[PDB]
């Protein structure tokens, strides 16, 4: 609690997860179809949705869609898994080799693949939750306890256990260059990663509210949320934010439901402090969040939660098929053909 003001009463509650002690890693899989229109990816979307129920699939998996650039969408699978043995087997199952690392991807295709697939050691992990909800993230499979430790800037550093020993900074004074354009159509190519990258899968949960909340969250706090990512999208030297993605959730058929999260990666958890503490972004969406509890008596229906980890270069593998050049990591650093 390096951080943590002093006689520290935090007003709203607060739950943390608590991994049990045979729990090193917390495998975290994103991947995605790229389209332009739904119909292309139907066939691609069918096989992946039933290897996750093989035996060796994900302890728990979310659908999103996603809005990108220039008419491309992104449709999404979130996949976790707490042991990556298990995982390894997973991928190497027979039906998942069928499409993993998009194989069925022509260099013709008019559908792209992606994976970034994260590694999380627990000592880099940290999540919060409004909340006792066990349908968030890792809730899903992991118990929750009620935290002190929020409510504060520096908070989310003093939750993840390695900040105790550790700074987890991004190289001095240097900044992300403007996006680099890639020839990534018709190619299959990796990005490496510079280490202490930090990812956060920060989520909106207005499903169980009523009538009055519901339009108090898409009239007053939406519209502050989806400029904060626009925002991020699109000022990446500025604030080291080297993707973002706010993507809304779908059932196992594909209807979207009342949830979305915003996914990004920083250079460093310290990016993700500077944006969130100092920039006025986020200060807007705190304060409609704040004129929102107060239009509701603080009585409040609406679920945030988030996961935060922090990542070595060899934690993360990344990995772009015939992708739009705007897509993740493929604005920046190394690129690599894989053969
Ligand atoms: C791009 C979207 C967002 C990002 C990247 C983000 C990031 C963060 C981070 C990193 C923290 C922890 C800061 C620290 O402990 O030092 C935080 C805290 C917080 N955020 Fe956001 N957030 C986002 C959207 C939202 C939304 C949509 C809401 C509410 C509707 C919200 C409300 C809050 C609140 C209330 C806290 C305090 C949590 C606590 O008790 O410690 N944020 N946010």
């Amino acid at each position: 609690m390096k951080n943590m003001p002093e006689n520290h009463n935090p007003q709203a509650n607060a739950w943390t997860a608590e991994f049990p002690p045979e729990m090193s890693y917390v495998v975290f899989a994103q991947i995605g179809i790229q389209s332009k229109s739904l119909d292309h990816a139907a066939e691609h979307l069918g096989m992946m949705k039933k290897s996750f129920d093989l035996r060796t699939g994900p302890k728990h998996v979310d659908r999103a869609l996603h809005q990108g650039a220039d008419g491309y969408q992104d449709s999404i699978f979130l996949a976790y898994w707490d042991e990556p043995a298990t995982f390894k087997s997973w991928v190497a199952d027979p039906e998942v080799q069928k499409w993993w690392s998009g194989k069925k991807i022509d260099e013709n295709s008019p559908i792209g693949y992606w994976s970034e697939v994260t590694t999380i050691p627990i000592d880099h992990f940290e999540t919060l939750h409004s909340g006792e909800n066990y349908d968030n993230g890792v809730s899903h499979f992991v118990p929750i306890k009620h935290t002190e430790v929020h409510e504060y800037w520096g908070a989310m550093r003093d939750r993840m256990p390695v900040s105790a020993s550790s700074d987890l900074e991004s190289p001095l004074g240097l900044q992300l260059p403007e996006p680099i354009v890639r020839e990534s159509f018709g190619k299959r190519l990796k990005v490496t990663a510079p280490d202490n990258i930090c990812l956060i899968r920060t989520a909106q949960n207005w499903s169980k509210c009523g009538s009055g909340e519901r339009e108090t969250y898409i009239g007053l706090v939406e519209p502050t949320l989806i400029k904060a990512n626009t925002f991020l999208r699109e000022n990446a030297s500025e604030t080291g934010c080297i993707s973002s993605k706010l993507v809304y959730e779908q059932t196992h058929d594909g209807e979207i439901v009342d949830k979305s999260c915003v996914i990004g990666y920083y250079l460093s958890m310290g990016h993700l402090e500077r944006w969130t503490h100092d920039h006025p972004t986020h200060k807007a969406i705190y304060g409609t969040f704040y004129e929102m509890l107060k239009r509701h008596d603080f009585k409040t229906e609406l679920a945030l939660w988030h996961e935060v980890s922090v990542l070595q270069s060899k934690d993360i593998e990344l990995i772009y098929v015939n992708c739009h050049p705007s897509t993740g990591f493929l604005p920046f650093f190394e690129v690599t053909e894989i053969q």
